[PDB]
């Protein structure tokens, strides 16, 4: 696990930072 969002009830792992960054945008982006 190079990258991982580590968010509760998600914990999605990634091998590229831009993908994690993009993904994190779903956890810090309600509206
Ligand atoms: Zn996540």
């Amino acid at each position: 696990r190079p990258f991982l969002c580590t968010w509760s009830y998600c914990g999605k792992r990634f091998t590229r930072s831009d993908e994690l960054q993009r993904h994190k945008r779903t956890h810090t982006g309600e509206k």
